[PDB]
């Protein structure tokens, strides 16, 4: 798994389950092209977004749909979503974990980048 | 001052000074149009971005140029920038502070919304 | 004001008001002796804890009563309190702001140390 | 594993490896008694601190030695350590993950609490 997303809920102390995630990749014309999407599992994890072959060098945006997550719990949150934008694989293939910790008016995000 | 942005450095324990910040408002065609911008002060703060009259309900994006900040310090960072996207809502008098706490591979952001 | 404490609420997007805060200084016997305390203001801030003369180098603990804050809101929290333990060091004129951003099962804290 | 600790490094974008962790439990006389200790692995995880039988109801403190971690990397950090204090198992047995994300002048901590 070259790219994994993990989402946690800071209000409930739980994984954030069924969170929609959309990944885009910047194209040659500077537009964002759809690249992959999915939703988090019962463990707050989203695996299988892409493959080693498909995950080439580029600028990627990981959009986490936090607003829909909170609304389903009856909370009206501040943000529309949480976006994570980064250059990937420009020094060769790496494994990326994008983690986010969510609250209704705040979020934290970090990356764990490893060389296989 | 209906909108203020505050940026802090989690590595050095200081305000993040001279950081470029751009604010955009979502247009009817779903495109991001420039709304306001500036550079954070010595206290890591950016004031005077807009006025009560101009800051109507809508979807706004605050883009913080974190990459340039870390590069200026010789530190290789993860993110191209930090983006904060939110809806402004009229529900009594509201002032919005968007705060961001920066590290090379991580950031936190919160909103402090007061009367 | 060599030491200020600022507490924010990540659930409601507001200052955390009327939060009890206790500051301790580590004694020679390795026990925590009370140093200063108060309750955060309407802006989530606690000023006037100490003076330049009293705030000497040493190890300090700031304890924030997060549990009472969440209980007052009907929310069951994880932590008994939030504790921030640090050394004050003389290295030119320093002012310390200890900030904390609170959620029911999580908190972030940072130090803003300036001249 | 009723109690696990996970530590991440926000400067390097990596697990925080070889971080010392000490767990204490409040005794009847209100003193902190040593309960368990260990250090994080190459994945930033610390498993096997305790057992279901030993991890009874109580108030626990998890002390993460962040200062020693940073000093070994040549950084002089702000905090002495990061402390996490919580009541455990007072509504019956739960599984606890205590996570922390570290920077030299800041840290974030969250808990993931699950019912097996
Ligand atoms: O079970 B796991 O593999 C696991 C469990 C918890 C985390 C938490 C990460 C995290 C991210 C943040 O942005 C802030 C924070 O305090 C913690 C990661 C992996
Ligand atoms: O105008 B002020 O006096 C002010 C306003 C907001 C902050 C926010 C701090 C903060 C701390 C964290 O640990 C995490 C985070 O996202 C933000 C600080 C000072």
């Amino acid at each position: 798994c070259p790219l994994m997303v993990k989402v946690l809920d800071a209000v409930r102390g739980s994984p954030a389950i069924n969170v929609a995630v959309h990944v885009f990749r910047k194209a040659a014309d500077d537009t964002w092209e759809p690249f992959a999407s999915g939703k988090t599992s019962e463990s707050g994890e989203l695996h299988g977004l892409t493959t080693e072959e498909e995950f080439v060098e580029g600028i990627y945006k990981v959009e986490i749909d936090t607003k829909s997550y909170w609304k389903a719990l009856g909370i009206s949150p501040f943000h529309e979503h949480a976006e994570v934008v980064f250059t990937a694989n420009d020094s060769g293939p790496r494994r990326y974990t994008i983690a986010a910790l969510l609250s209704p008016y705040s979020y934290s995000t970090t990356a764990v980048v490893t060389n296989p």
